[PDB]
């Protein structure tokens, strides 16, 4: 019994989204990060293309979309997989080989693939551009250790490690740090390290987060985190979830309306960006198993302007002397 | 039997290092990192004020030099009772957790500590950091941190499956678990030259930084051979079958060239360099030589002999290691 989503957010999607898509499939089938034929068909089966024309829907460079995507199919393929110990060496060899284009792949499927991603994203991007995917990119990858460390523990985390992880664990970084790199208006340092913007992109990154959870309904996840510890059943969580999840979207859409006025047009921008990217995140996750009409939440299931108790980790997205900006 | 370390680079001291040291004395006391009186008279026993007061000897405010010096007591701890002796230096899952836990700590403010004794402390110097460098220094450090934990989690990886890592995974390995990303990451914060990003993030300056880092690493690993370590004496004792002897002169050469390359891309990208590049190329210059001269100082005032010359002077790539192939690629790095 899923109820519908609260997402008052602008939805659109990229005008050239098929042709980039075609592009994509042809990249996947090229890339050799997949062994057999079934392997491909259920990674051009994510529609990536689909998912990332909605966070950029204006890139002026058809290209620079098409490496965002393919970026998107590298995870989706990565993350269909490996022993905590072997993970952090894999998890070391894959990011250098993201930082130092002479890493040679030894075999590895993702090593490649990932070098003609980042050539791509050399080529277009400044080395700044670069940088700041690179470091969302090495804070996924911890997000993944940290889940697979979890599970091989029978660790089921509380809802503040839970929150944290998945934060990183859902490839939200690095799918936002790409908004930039597809757009190309390259946002100034003290501007995308505000921690007003900071807030901002970890909000919308949570959002995302707890929707594919959602998403997933159908074993580390907001869900099981909330029946192990507050004793809820499923219904009696997946209430508590949607009132978690739209209390954060809440606090995005206020802090979003108290920072868009005075940004600049590169700021701007990403911010539509973060708007796009959870709508889009959210509707890709309705229509993906495509044309039929959505039914949308016309408000929060919990209006509460004050931090999610329990998960003190996040309470500083509320802290408006903190975020002074 | 260890030849000297080849390092002409300039060795300086911050003027105000004593009284420096005294409040990080102060700091260590009250801060909750050590269990002991046993531990934090180990902690003091690093001398890491000394140490970093050799990375910004002209740190204009020494609350900066406290700060950053802070750090790298936090760090030399964090390392001793969590990386390198704890239950969780063969146990990956468990360390998993606590860097997400660290690191996640030092990014949010509002984060608790789960009563882990490192937290608290390491929320305390990220707070002092908050306070005078600007929220992109801020953001550099936190970066470079997650860098240094993502190589401890695949030092403790290797450590828990017995797997001695050749001479590619080592350098990449050790290039972040040695902790020298975030170390060269608070030069900024000492001194307060705030670095462009487009200067920062040019492929040569990160190419030095790296650079700057493996020496510093691999001085680091000379200064711990004073079998089943993972350093780049059982690396190469273990991938090319050499005596520790063999191992030994082996290493000195291969750090050698890659200063000899730091120095060669230094020299040809310090001209055009604006005040603040300058400055943190003085910082990893200062650096490198502050981690040698500290480590065979660190029981300290009698004279010190140098290698006058490199024990190789190749100016190609490191056999065996194409991970760092592109610190001698100028066309990458124009």
């Amino acid at each position: 019994d899923l109820p519908p989503i609260y997402c008052p957010l602008e939805s659109a999607i990229h005008p050239r989204v098929h042709e980039v898509e075609k592009r994509a499939v042809e990249w996947i089938r090229r890339s050799g990060m997949c062994a057999s034929e079934e392997e491909r068909a259920w990674v051009i089966a994510t529609h990536s293309a689909d998912f990332f024309a909605r966070f950029a829907p204006t890139a002026a460079d058809e290209d620079r979309l098409l490496a965002t995507s393919l970026w998107v199919y590298w995870g989706f393929a990565f993350d269909d997989h490996t022993r905590p110990a072997q993970f952090n060496a894999l998890a070391g060899r894959v990011q250098r080989a993201l930082e130092a284009p002479s890493a040679e792949d030894n075999g590895d499927r993702f090593v490649p693939a990932l070098q003609d991603i980042a050539r791509r994203f050399r080529s277009f991007g400044t080395p700044t551009q670069v940088r700041r995917f690179v470091h969302a990119h090495r804070a996924y990858l911890s997000g993944v250790a940290w889940q697979i460390g979890n599970q091989a523990r029978g660790h089921m985390p509380g809802l503040d490690d839970y929150l944290a992880m998945r934060l990183l664990s859902a490839g939200g970084e690095p799918t936002f740090a790409m908004l930039e790199i597809a757009t190309g208006a390259e946002v100034p340092d003290r501007e995308m390290h505000r921690p007003a913007v900071r807030a901002l992109t970890e909000m919308a990154i949570m959002v995302a987060a707890l929707d594919n959870d959602r998403h997933s309904l159908r074993d580390q996840n907001i869900y099981s985190v909330l029946m192990h510890h507050r004793g809820m059943s499923l219904q009696e969580a997946v209430e508590e979830a949607t009132k978690l999840r739209d209390r954060i979207l809440l606090r995005f859409l206020e802090l979003h309306d108290r920072v868009r006025p005075g940004a600049g047009a590169e700021l701007s921008t990403y911010l539509q960006g973060l708007r796009h990217g959870i709508r889009g995140n959210a509707e890709w996750g309705l229509r993906v198993p495509e044309d039929a009409p959505l039914t949308w939440a016309e408000s929060p299931s919990d209006s509460s302007p004050s931090p999610l108790p329990g998960a003190p980790s996040i309470a500083w997205w509320w802290d408006d002397a903190l975020l002074g900006a």
